C-alpha cells in the first residue's frame, strides 16, 4: 500500500450524495467540472499517483479512496449522475477511470488528530471540495483506513 502512495497527491473529494460514490465504487469511474478535470489531468501527467479520498457530505466519514487510472475520456456509455441542483450532464467533463485502493470507511473520529497543513493545519476533514492534502498527512490518512481485503493492488501497480 505505501508503495502505491509513494510521492503521491491526495485530493479531498466531497460528494454531495451517496449515490455518485455508490456509482463510482460500481464503475469504477469519476467526474467533475471541466476546471476541475483540467486540473485533475494535469496532476495525473506530473504526479506518481493521484489519490482520491471520497467523503459524502453530512456523513460524518470518508467512503474510501482510489488512484486516478488515466487522464479523463470522452465518449462512453452516459452514468446516472445525481448532479448539483442547476447542473447538468452537458456541464460536466469528461470521465475518469479510477481504481479503488480501499472501499471500506473512515469516521472522522478516527482522524482528529490528523491536521492539513495546507488548509491552515485544520483537522484533514475539514476541507472544501478538491482541497488537496499535504503528502504525509495524506499519507497517514489513507494508513488509517481499515484494510480491505478485496481489492488486487498489483493490478493497479502495473498501472504506474
Ligand atoms: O471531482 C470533484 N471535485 C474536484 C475538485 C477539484 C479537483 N478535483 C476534484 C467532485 C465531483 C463531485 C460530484 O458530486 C460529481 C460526481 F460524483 C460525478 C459526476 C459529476 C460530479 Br459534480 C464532487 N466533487
Amino acid at each position: 500500500l505505501k508503495y502505491v502512495l509513494q510521492d503521491a497527491r491526495f485530493f479531498l473529494i466531497k460528494s454531495n450524495n451517496h449515490e455518485n460514490v455508490s456509482l463510482a465504487k460500481a464503475k469504477g469511474v469519476w467526474s467533475t467540472l471541466p476546471v476541475n478535470e483540467k486540473k485533475l489531468n494535469l496532476a495525473f501527467r506530473s504526479a506518481r499517483s493521484v489519490i482520491l479520498i471520497f467523503s459524502v457530505r453530512e456523513s460524518g466519514k470518508f467512503q474510501g479512496f482510489a488512484r486516478l487510472s488515466s487522464e479523463s475520456h470522452h465518449g462512453g456509455s452516459p452514468i446516472h449522475w445525481v448532479l448539483p441542483a442547476g447542473m447538468s450532464a452537458k456541464m460536466l467533463g469528461g470521465v475518469f477511470k479510477i481504481d479503488w485502493i480501499c472501499r471500506r470507511e473512515l469516521p472522522f473520529t478516527k482522524s482528529a488528530h490528523l491536521t492539513n497543513p495546507w488548509n491552515e493545519h485544520k483537522p484533514v476533514k475539514i476541507g472544501r471540495d478538491g482541497q488537496e492534502i499535504e503528502l504525509e498527512c495524506g499519507t497517514q490518512l489513507c494508513l488509517l483506513f481499515p484494510p480491505d481485503e478485496s481489492i488486487d493492488l498489483y493490478q493497479v501497480i502495473h498501472k504506474m
